[PDB]
């Protein structure tokens, strides 16, 4: 419990226009845009190594569809 440094996450303003390793793409978790001035969306890999992407080009976004997999339970 110190001055202000929280045990939590935060913002990243860097912007990678590489392309990703889908292999180690896993999931990606997103930044929060009203305590975020900048939206971006973060990837997680099973190394545990978190990298910011800037939120533009469908690429992303159609890795987030693959990353996703299992979303909604088919119940009958």
């Amino acid at each position: 419990q110190p001055v202000g440094i929280n045990t939590s996450t935060t913002c990243c303003y860097r912007f990678i226009n590489k392309k990703i390793p889908k292999q180690r793409l896993e999931s990606y978790r997103r930044t929060t845009s009203s305590h975020c001035p900048r939206e971006a969306v973060i990837f997680k890999t099973k190394l545990d190594k978190e990298i910011c992407a800037d939120p533009t080009q469908k690429w992303v976004q159609d890795f987030m569809k693959h990353l996703d997999k299992k979303t909604q339970t088919p119940k009958l």
